[PDB]
């Protein structure tokens, strides 16, 4: 159900331009996993009911980024800023979310489609929007289903984002990667988590939770066994949370 924007051939040329410097860069200072965080925690404050939050800039103000969830991405914005400055005339907006695309892209990822024109709006929405790790598929389904408007499949596939990166005790307490090549995007997240617990290795309450609900658990078996259809599925996910209330809703 998406319209998207007109922009000037000027804006779309700086978005390609872009693209190839983010590539470049993301891959040298090994810091994709925090890109993709940012840009889904950017997209994932969106409520559908009052249309406020989602990915329209606002995570780069000191009042977003001290939220809780949030720490530990002042690093990732702040990586970011030189870049952005080589790009003046694409919105912040823009610029997280494409960082985040390449980010999928640059680890193995699936191809994400990209529309550009979403607009830097002034106020940041309240904390307290974003996934607790602790608990379970309820609390998943208020967050991603009745908040942002996503569907039980986008829920499971985008947890796959978890392929790549890792926890730190010093920003929520949690630690360690997921799985054995946290540079990678595969489908070894969902492997790993059907093995069980592994020494080296995280999974977080919500992971499990996704284990023993009786819908989320036939996709995370699919997506263990077919990894073409996991990406496929990501694609189609990511694209839609990159897009939460721009373009209609
Ligand atoms: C399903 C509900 C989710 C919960 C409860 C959750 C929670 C967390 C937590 C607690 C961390 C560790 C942060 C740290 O200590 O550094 C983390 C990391 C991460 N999250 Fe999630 N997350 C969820 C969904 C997502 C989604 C939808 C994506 C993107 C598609 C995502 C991408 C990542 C990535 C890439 C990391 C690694 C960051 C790094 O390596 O610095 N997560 N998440």
């Amino acid at each position: 159900g998406k319209s998207y924007p007109t922009v000037s051939a000027d804006y779309q040329k700086a978005v390609e331009k872009a693209k190839k410097k983010l590539r470049g860069f993301i891959a040298e200072k090994r810091c994709a996993p925090l890109m993709l965080r940012l840009a889904w925690h950017s997209a994932g404050t969106f409520d559908k009911g009052t249309k406020t939050g989602g990915p329209f800039g606002t995570i780069k103000h000191p009042a977003e980024l001290a939220h809780s969830a949030n720490n530990g991405l002042d690093i990732a914005v702040r990586l970011l800023e030189p870049l952005k400055a080589e790009f003046p005339i694409l919105s912040y907006a823009d610029f997280y979310q494409l960082a985040g695309v390449v980010a999928v892209e640059v680890t193995g990822g699936p191809e994400v489609p990209f529309h550009p024109g979403r607009e830097d709006k002034p106020e940041p929405p309240p904390e307290g929007r974003l996934p607790d790790a602790t608990k379970g598929s309820d609390h998943l389904r208020d967050v991603f289903g009745k908040a942002m408007g996503l569907t039980d499949q986008d829920i499971v596939a985008l947890s796959g984002g978890h392929t790549i990166g890792a926890a730190h005790k010093e920003r929520s307490g949690f630690e360690g990667p997921w799985t054995s090549n946290p540079l990678i995007f595969d489908n070894s997240y969902f492997t790993e988590l059907l093995s069980g617990e592994k020494e080296g290795l995280l999974q977080l309450p919500s992971d499990k939770a996704l284990l023993s609900d009786p819908v989320f658990r036939p996709l995370v078996d699919k997506y263990a066994a077919d990894e073409d259809a996991f990406f496929a599925d990501y694609a189609e996910a990511h694209q839609k949370l990159s897009e939460l209330g721009f373009a209609d809703a």
